């Protein structure tokens, strides 16, 4: 059961998180969607009704984060859950021989300060709040979900910039959940591979449904016995170059 | 909801495959605990009900395993499920100075046979029996779930031929899934970290619940994207020597 | 330098492993190829000179693996390093569509008895023949070599026999060499993807040179801080179902 | 052989580096040592002698990585190898809750920018110097060999930035393999255990020396079929919290 947590939703707007923040408000749960303010997070705030509210933040800044989870935790009280699905993907070679043309410095620089940098930066706020809380029956104050790629492992042509950043969140998954076991926050990384979202896949041959990583997150909030782990949600697909 | 499908649990006399049992039928499917004789499998069934029967058998052995499956199609209608959780340990090293003595042939075989080659038994068998279901709305026929080990990645002082055992379970997981996507066959991997069944841990700090391990064998069965993956339930742990 | 070592090299008479003797030989070695009575071993080992013998064993015999050992000791006086190269393959689904086939339990059983059974037989017999070696300078005794392969990893559609006893090799090579430290034993395995012995790399385009794989086992012998790890050697590829 | 090739080494004033320079220059290649201004560089470059030059550079800086890069260019005639081992360490917790301290945002994007966003930025720059070189008989062109650690996969307590940078160098090893596969450039990464530069391993059992790593470097360099991988060199050590 998640009735009653209170979960913070990075990219809440649209595709992974939004359909993440659905699931869990039809649970019993309430959910801030954290999105940039040009998106629609009010809208889909709006929808999903009183237990849904939205929080314009870029998740590279400090202090528009600070911010959306000072807000969090006086509209609900508290801060239970985070989930980090906010993130951009570009497809640029290393070198291209036949443009004669050089990745820019700017572009892979660009992909990592959102996605690496601002999932850090989500991690490190949210966990002195969380750390406030009475611990449960077990220990336990808090739960953080990740979002990496299958690109993290079978990076293709065009993806050195995303995959960087996706190796990046997999790579600090068990020393962040090691830091934070003395006060009982699990940290969790989920990785998938590809949706549709704004054949390959050897079963189901079909892109995944946003509904699928959702009730993934539900698992991950109730198992208690799991943590420092990456999980692949992907139908078996293996990428090729 | 798992309400209404059959599963075949090896190794559901006692344990981890015990607390599986008991968390599905309690959700509403039906249960076929299939283990050795000498087991107590009998007397767990029938504390269970009326939709959970024993079937004696040695997942080594071809004979035995296919009376099982007969069994539990006749009683049932068909196989859902199938969950391998049937398997042995020793601790012995590869060669022992202090003694001047090297690890049997004997033992090692033992170990490979019953976790290994008896895991493949099942899954030969009871694809052929999953395959004359008529396929769901999403084109599925069943899942097969392994029951692997941190052991495959992190092997102790000791276990040597326990490891090369789960290391093989761990190695084919991804070519069966292949082989059994064009009828709708998902086939997932558990790896267990240590457990309460017949300090060094982050967090939560203490051995597993074997009901932890059900919640999660309940997960794989309803996610439909999940295929051709292994997932360690270990609260951040990594063995040492 | 190899100069003067002693070579044991299980599959020596062919491939891989003959292709490992022939460098090592070149480079002041001493082999022995261990092979089947049938195989072309003996013509072999004369055409690679007085510094290269033959000794006919089956890998999956304790009795003659133990008696080509004492052979080679007899001859050259000890035993620094082991190459495993002996092996089989097969192509089988685990449940065939069209012809309505299961695959059958006595050819999972053949394929892990020669791959898997076989090379901890080796090992464990060599193991006790290097521990009677004197320590060098930086207290070691021996190196023990072994060939999995990228199956153990992507393992492709009728490869899960050959992907089990493969993945079996990678999950027993940490827990060996954490046994085998006492006594300063190194144990570390390589994978190869496709090489040319009896379109899709990415680069080099073609298949692996017999030659890079004995490059690679001389890497390994001549560094001695390399050790319980497995190495891919293949191009870039990865495996397709 | 690597007699005659020239390589560019990054942080080659200290450590890693500088035992990489005095390994190849001691076989015969030229070698560039790529340093900040206030390293050791310059007296380094001379006690090995004409066929080693300083180039001082900053590795997140793109004029002065250009600008070696030519040095090295017009110097020498060509670029044949580049390795990449400059980089910086950390220990901060992500929260440390006895002291309320929240790991900073600027602690972690400096690691990142040295460790990751510098040796991409090599990386992009060498490639379009390589490609100017015509193909050898196999085809290739160069080799760009980078330095991760086992911290990537084993990350301990306070290990969170270092981990996260060394993570991203794993995650974009293959898609930068794929892309310039082309182009005949071969791209493979280290990831050291514990070495003694500016008790635990099992065997041996000390610190690795800098001697150890050059050695793989060259062998990385010899080989042509070792493509898009990462090779741990740590003695077998698995690290705890
Ligand atoms: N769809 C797929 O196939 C797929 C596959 C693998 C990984 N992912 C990952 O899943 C996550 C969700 O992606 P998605 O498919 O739902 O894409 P999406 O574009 O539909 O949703 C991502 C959301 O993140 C928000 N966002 C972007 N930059 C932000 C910033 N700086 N601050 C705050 N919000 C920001 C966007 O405005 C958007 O609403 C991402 O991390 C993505 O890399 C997606
Ligand atoms: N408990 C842990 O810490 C742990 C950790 C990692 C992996 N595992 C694995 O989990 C699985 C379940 O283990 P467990 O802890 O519940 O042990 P358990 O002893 O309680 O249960 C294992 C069951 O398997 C049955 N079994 C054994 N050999 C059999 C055979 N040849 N044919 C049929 N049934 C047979 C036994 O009779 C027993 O009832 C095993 O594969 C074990 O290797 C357990
Ligand atoms: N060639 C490839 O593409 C490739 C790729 C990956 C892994 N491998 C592995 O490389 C190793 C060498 O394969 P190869 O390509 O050189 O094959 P190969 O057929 O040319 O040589 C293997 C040798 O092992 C011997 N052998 C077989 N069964 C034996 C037994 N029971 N006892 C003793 N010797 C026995 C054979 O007689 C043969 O001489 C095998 O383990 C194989 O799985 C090969
Ligand atoms: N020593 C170990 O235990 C160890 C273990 C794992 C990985 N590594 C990695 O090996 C590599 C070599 O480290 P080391 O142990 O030799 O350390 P070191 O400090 O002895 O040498 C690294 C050098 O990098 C240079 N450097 C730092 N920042 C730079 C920048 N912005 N631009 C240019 N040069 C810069 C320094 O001036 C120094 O000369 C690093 O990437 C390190 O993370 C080392």
């Amino acid at each position: 059961s998640v009735k009653g947590l209170v979960a913070v939703i990075t990219g809440g707007a649209s595709g992974l998180g939004l359909s993440t923040a659905k699931r869990l408000v039809g649970q019993g749960a309430t959910a801030v969607l954290l999105d940039v303010p040009n998106s629609e997070g009010e809208t889909e705030a709006k929808k999903l009704g009183g237990n849904c509210i939205f929080a314009p933040a870029n998740v590279t800044s400090e202090k528009e984060v600070q911010a959306a989870l000072t807000l969090a935790k006086e509209k609900f009280g508290r801060i239970d859950v985070a989930v980090n699905c906010a993130g951009i993907a570009v497809a640029i070679k290393t070198y291209h021989e036949k443009k004669n043309q050089v990745h820019t410095l700017e572009d892979f620089q660009r992909v990592i300060n959102v996605n690496l940098i601002g999932t850090f930066n989500v991690i490190r706020l949210v966990a002195g709040v969380m750390g406030q809380n009475e611990p449960d029956q077990g220990g336990q104050r808090g739960v953080i979900i990740n979002t990496a790629s299958v690109a993290a492992f079978e990076g293709q042509v065009g993806q050195a910039a995303y995959s960087a950043s996706k190796g990046g969140i997999v790579g600090m998954t068990l020393p962040i959940a090691r830091d934070l076991a003395p006060i009982g926050i699990r940290v969790v990384t989920i990785a998938p591979g590809l949706f549709a979202t704004p054949s390959q896949v050897p079963f189901p041959s079909r892109l995944g449904d946003p509904a699928e990583y959702a009730h993934l997150v539900q698992m991950v909030i109730e198992n208690p016995f799991l943590n420092g782990e990456v999980i692949r949600l992907d139908g078996a697909i293996r990428m090729q170059p």
